[PDB]
């Protein structure tokens, strides 16, 4: 089984959309690669090749291949027929494999199966190029130019088209050579860590529970910290700092207590049992936010609640939840509880070694490496945790084509994928939380903002009560992120600042108030792209403020086209 590093060269034009350039470059052999004009020519070896090949960001590349499938004799099928083709493309609309089935020689499948590579490499390719250390040209290929069907590919074009593939191309087999070759990044991850506890200790460790109590676990699942103090909404203020904390998850991963093995089912309010230490409990009540601290709580599925705020009150109704016992020990520092009622719960075993060989050997390996090594081991930390965090809906779309020649998608079958231990979910989130809400309140007189594993503060100097647990690396402290001269925050995730810059060496890096050459302007605002950030200042940036230069993507008769749309600040 050979893999290849793919890539095509598209038109922009609504009425004609077409490739008019493709490459592959063997992934084990760099000097096995082909450039052509024709994507007849190159889907005549796609039939042919019966390998794995790699797209970066298969999203757009999937669209040209599925339009020419359907085109010349194929159907889509999840049984594996001759003369049909099979997919997984996600509810999100991510794509992630399109394979290619030809027919049967006794037993053995013959087929072509295509994944995209941004699934094991998340970064764009010049991000990669620069990351990895590996050879990128300068510029790019130049989209503003006529190319007739037949066009010949110049010397320069075919040189970027050869660099992109090679990028990628080199960057996979360094992956695949440390063993890393599973479809996605936290696959890769999660087998790593398999590997180390070992399938027979995994198995036990972490086993499979009923549909039912994953139902119920998952009801104390909450996600990260993210609250705006109502004292700094859309104001514009002055000076203020941002703290980071050096990898929250794998920091929770491995040093707090965390659960595993079969739970234990109990009815009413859990008593402390030191073999089960761990335990969820399912609550209803009545609450009051205590004066001079933090909202904690949010409601999610309620006839009464806003699920996004973090609430003051229970508003006079009774509130309904199931709650980590980290959640509900801050629960009832932050507030005045009333009529507690408590129904059941789950409790668990619990321990803190878990992760600590897997990070241990790939925290070394960070620290001793540089380069595209490096990288690898930053993915394996980092993707790990989002595996126990997942859950089971795996339904999908299902390509077809479309009346009038473009793609259509519809909702497939309903389907079910087994979780791998959600318990590990709620708790490393929980802990999370934990480090930065106890932060926050610790300054609470100057907390302007909270996301997650960051805190935004008032003034330029670090606050006393955190100091002791400051530090530009050690894993789980919090680094001292940057300064900013003034900023705004419209909501939640909505903000702009100025930061101090100060030059080292030509690059440009974050200052002090006294040190400093340099503002950076900063713009953080859901769905808007780095084109239109730019055009984003203090004076216009509001409530409707809208530009229209948001690319989306539109289906026609033989692929994908970018077209500008307009968007607006909610
Ligand atoms: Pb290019
Ligand atoms: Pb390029
Ligand atoms: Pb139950």
């Amino acid at each position: 089984r050979k893999m290849y590093s793919c890539a095509f060269e598209t038109t922009t034009k609504v009425e004609d959309c077409r490739v008019w350039a493709y490459g592959y470059m063997n992934i084990e052999d760099h000097s096995e690669y082909k450039i052509g004009n024709s994507l007849d020519e190159f889907m005549a070896w796609v039939l042919k090749v019966q390998a794995d090949l790699y797209f970066h960001n298969l999203k757009f590349a999937g669209a040209f291949i599925i339009n020419w499938l359907e085109r010349n004799g194929f159907k889509w099928s999840a049984d594996g027929l001759p003369n049909t083709y099979n997919t997984i493309i996600s509810r999100m609309g991510q794509w992630y494999m399109i394979d290619i089935c030809l027919g049967y020689k006794g037993k053995r499948k013959i087929h072509t199966v295509i994944y995209d590579s941004l699934k094991k490499l998340p970064f764009p390719v010049k991000k990669i190029a620069k990351d990895f250390k590996l050879t990128v040209l300068k510029g790019d290929i130049d989209y503003h130019k006529e190319r007739p069907v037949g066009y010949k590919i110049t010397p320069e074009e075919y040189a970027y088209i050869k660099n992109d593939i090679q990028i990628i191309a080199e960057a996979l087999l360094i992956q695949f050579k440390q063993g890393l070759d599973r479809m996605t990044a936290g696959s890769d991850s999660l087998k790593g860590f398999k590997d180390i506890i070992t399938t027979k200790k995994f198995k036990k460790v972490f086993p499979t529970l009923s549909l039912g109590l994953d139902k119920e676990v998952r009801y104390a699942y909450r996600g990260g910290f993210t609250w705006l103090n109502d004292r700094f909404k859309e104001k514009e203020i002055g000076e203020g700092m941002v703290f980071d904390v050096n990898s929250l998850y794998p920091a929770q991963m491995y040093s707090r207590l965390l659960p595993y093995g079969e739970p234990i089912v109990f009815e009413g309010k859990y008593v402390w049992d030191e073999d089960y230490p761990l335990h969820i409990q399912h609550i209803r009540c009545e609450f009051e936010l205590k004066e001079g601290y933090i909202p904690t709580i949010q409601i999610k599925r309620s006839r009464f609640y806003k699920g996004n705020e973090y609430l003051k009150s229970s508003g006079g109704e009774i509130a309904d939840l199931w709650l980590s016992n980290v959640d509900l020990e801050l629960m009832k520092e932050h507030y005045d509880l009333y009529n507690v009622e408590y129904i059941s719960g789950l409790k668990f075993k619990a321990t803190t070694g878990l992760f600590k060989d897997f990070i241990d050997k790939w925290t070394y390996i960070k620290t001793t490496s540089e380069g595209a090594i490096k990288q690898l081991a930053k993915l394996m930390l980092n993707s790990l945790y989002g595996k126990f965090a997942s859950n089971p809906d795996v339904t999908g779309k299902v390509p077809y084509l479309k009346e009038n020649g473009a793609l259509g998608f519809r909702l497939g079958e309903e389907e079910t994928k087994d979780p791998v231990y959600t318990p590990m979910g709620v708790f490393i989130t929980a802990w999370a939380r934990y480090t930065t809400i106890t932060a926050a309140q610790a300054c609470y007189d100057r907390i302007i903002y909270c996301d997650t594993d960051s805190i935004h503060l008032t003034g330029t100097e670090i606050p006393d009560v955190i100091k002791d647990i400051v530090d530009p690396k050690k894993l789980g402290y919090w680094a001292h992120e940057s300064t900013f001269k003034r900023a705004k925050y419209l909501r939640q995730k909505t903000y702009i600042q100025d930061i101090y810059m100060k030059e080292v060496d030509g690059k440009l890096v974050e200052g002090s108030p006294d040190d400093y050459t340099d503002i950076k302007f900063s713009v953080k605002c859901a769905g808007m792209t780095d084109k239109i950030k730019k055009e984003v200042t203090f004076e216009n940036f509001k409530v409707g403020f809208s530009r229209k230069m948001k690319p989306k993507p539109v289906q026609v008769p033989g692929g994908v086209v970018l077209v500008d749309d307009t968007f607006t600040i909610k």
